[PDB]
């Protein structure tokens, strides 16, 4: 099967004009009648995302704001982090913005030091590198690649798990961050076994959706188990898991056995599975 | 479309990474008087003998591991493996690389290297915390480092990249050389995945950054450990559109140009495609001969 829909965060390319941003005059020129959008220190935003005007807050850009690029029209957009008086639905333009905004600003919170010798690091580059105050190192964005995978047995039954301190009801796919020097089909296997003790074949690629929360990218996976084969969750962080049919889990979509939101690229294969 | 023909390498075997043993300092502890031992130099270079990664005895550098030791998994025999770093005597045996010799190596020995090669090289640039600045000290063999003043637990960094074979649908493809590049020598378009985008928007975008194509039907062929220092290589296709013209605009691209299927097979069974443990070179292969 193939996903039905394109996963929400993933659904427009904005113009993230990357050539300004190493381009000061262009940027600081941009700035006048540039757009702005604020997130507090959770990532939450005012909402179709509220379009400040750039000015209000300073005649140039400032060092901790972050440069989104171009807006059909060619009017610049700039993110900065603010006190207000969650993505966790919007036009696919402003979850776009979001998702790199949250990203972004996420990013700079979290990569104020040199992780090599601990030196304070200054943005630049309207926000899309750190340097190193010492040495001149550039530090760049960190995004951790995941993998989140539907197990099935090659027709109509699927394995959802439901993680330790998940609410009751609670199941979903099976997750798990890409470790060093493996390729994503071997830490699929590798996770779906740590997590419900199956060996499971023919990974296969689904789709990928940002998911700034706060840094991660998730890879959709499908692959086959064996039913035959009895689960064991003492390696993993799983509590529960059983097999469902189709007809199980796409009752449970049309609502007991609850799944999670559209906003996450699990439902989406969820779906995609159930109705196929 | 097509399908990759060959796992790339560096994607072929899975380690024994043994995961529950990392947390289980006791056990690790137990183990490493009879334990195995790899040593890689600060360029990632290891000693091999018939294809296969040198394991000495742990026991030989210490009672028990050192601090900046990375705890590899289990070789037969219920072993422990160890990586670290050490200075190696370049004179008294050869010093294979990955990225030159991976070709010789046994599958295990190759993911071994990858391996201890990504998670030295993390530790080296990992000594604090990037949040706060607090030195950090290693933990769970080797797997996390710990925030001295904090706790907070930061863990190894693989930064996804994409590399994209651009084609119109039929015979050609877009290959394409970078500045720096001697002539002749073309390849497919990479790129790191940026915050806040999917795997199929950053291919998009940077294949209109490197060579002005607007493509769409983004799709995955296959995935390679690339630890130099610290990549995941993701390889795509593309469907792009040859009467668009190319535009060279980030810099980064000097030349590109479509190329039929054939003067790819005939510069691969030698335009210069060079032999090649890159996931890069196996993407063109499935296409040439798809
Ligand atoms: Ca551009
Ligand atoms: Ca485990
Ligand atoms: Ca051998
Ligand atoms: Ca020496
Ligand atoms: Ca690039």
């Amino acid at each position: 099967f193939r996903l039905r829909n394109i996963p929400l965060l993933s659904r427009v390319g904005l113009d993230r004009a990357d050539e300004l941003r190493s381009n000061p005059e262009e940027l600081a020129k941009g700035w006048a009648e540039a757009g702005l959008i604020t997130l507090d220190v959770r990532g939450r935003v005012n909402i179709q995302v509220v379009i400040e005007d750039a000015a209000r807050i300073g005649d140039q850009p400032p060092e901790h704001a972050v440069f989104l690029g171009r807006i059909p029209g060619g009017r610049h957009v700039w993110a900065v982090r603010a006190d207000l008086d969650d993505l966790r639905l919007f036009d696919d333009t402003s979850a776009a913005l979001l998702a790199t905004a949250m990203a972004m600003l996420a990013w700079h919170d979290n990569a104020g030091y040199s992780p090599v010798d601990g030196s304070p690091t200054i943005p630049a580059k309207g926000g899309w590198v750190r340097v190193n105050s010492a040495t001149g190192q550039e530090e760049f964005p960190r995004t951790d690649p995941a993998i989140i995978c539907l197990v099935h047995d090659g027709g109509d039954r699927a394995v959802l798990g439901r993680q330790k301190f998940w609410p009751e009801r609670m199941f979903s796919l099976l997750a798990g961050f890409v470790e060093a020097g493996e390729s994503l089909e071997a830490c699929v296997a590798r996770e779906v076994a740590e997590e419900v003790g199956l060996t499971v074949t023919d990974v296969q690629y689904l789709g990928s959706q940002p998911w700034p929360f706060p840094r991660s990218i998730m890879l959709g996976f499908h692959a086959i188990g064996d039913p035959s084969q009895p689960f064991a969750f003492n390696d993993g962080e799983i509590a529960e898991a059983d097999w469902f049919t189709r007809a199980e889990v796409r009752s449970a979509l049309e609502a007991r056995l609850m799944l999670p939101g559209s906003i996450s690229i699990a439902r989406e294969i969820v779906e995609s599975w159930a109705y196929a």
